[PDB]
DNA sequence: GGATGTATATATCTGACACGTGCCTGGAGACTAGGGAGTAATCCCCTTGGCGGTTAAAACGCGGGGGACAGCGCGTACGTG
């Protein structure tokens, strides 16, 4: 529900070292479509989507 | 032998203090009423965290030219006696 908790988990997976992608209200629709197509690709190395 | 600087004693000024006195204004005691504290209900406004979309305002870069500022002359108006 909070994007600051999304920032907390994003930094947790960043120092943890897990390929993560993110979507919230600050992200414009072009990068949203880019992240959705990147997560749904068959050769995606992304593991967790926020 | 005459004239001069310092030292203790007495009279006078001068603000402060002890005493006197009035009186009036503040304090002690009692009573009362009402102003304010507390409670409950109802409804509207504000808080914190989010989202979406428009779009006009804000930010940034760059040319250039208008204006701020420094320097110099002068003559007159103000300082000074």
């Amino acid at each position: 529900q909070m994007v600051r908790m999304l920032d907390i988990l994003g930094d947790y997976l960043s120092i943890k070292g897990i390929n993560f992608q993110r979507l919230d209200g600050t992200v414009p629709s072009a990068q949203r479509r880019i992240s959705i197509d990147h997560f749904n690709s068959p050769d995606s190395n992304d593991f967790v989507f926020l």
